[PDB]
């Protein structure tokens, strides 16, 4: 079971703010800019690295779909 292109992007996504600790109030923030809530979430990047890192792994790989 390998994750489309469509899926790739969107697993990260829910995956990024699974951690909900520090910037969990500001990256909940669906009515706002991705990039606004993303530079608070520079503290939890411990975290957000883990998907973010997959976004190019499969980038450069490629994905099924």
């Amino acid at each position: 079971g390998s994750m489309k292109k469509e899926e790739l992007i969107d697993k990260i996504k829910a995956n990024n703010r699974l951690l909900n600790a520090v910037v969990q109030e500001m990256y909940l923030d669906n009515s706002l800019d991705i990039k606004t809530r993303d530079y608070y979430a520079s503290n939890i990047t411990s975290v957000r690295q883990n998907g973010d890192q997959i976004i190019q792994i499969l980038d450069e790989e490629g994905i099924a779909e």
